[PDB]
């Protein structure tokens, strides 16, 4: 079988960068460490959550 993939979203807050991405992966830690990339990559030096709910992290600068 191929493994249960989610779909996670990313509500970020910035002070340039604002809006919302997804990416999928098998668990939250492997899509916060995407997200936490994504963030680095442009710039943005937030705090964050994770509501594991509605899989979804936030930043917010």
């Amino acid at each position: 079988m191929t493994p249960a993939v989610t779909t996670y979203k990313l509500v970020i807050n910035g002070k340039t960068l604002k809006g919302e991405t997804t990416t999928k992966a098998v668990d939250a830690e492997t899509a916060e460490k995407a997200f936490k990339q994504y963030a680095n990559d442009n710039g943005v030096d937030g705090v964050w959550t994770y509501d594991d709910a509605t899989k979804t992290f936030t930043v917010t600068e």
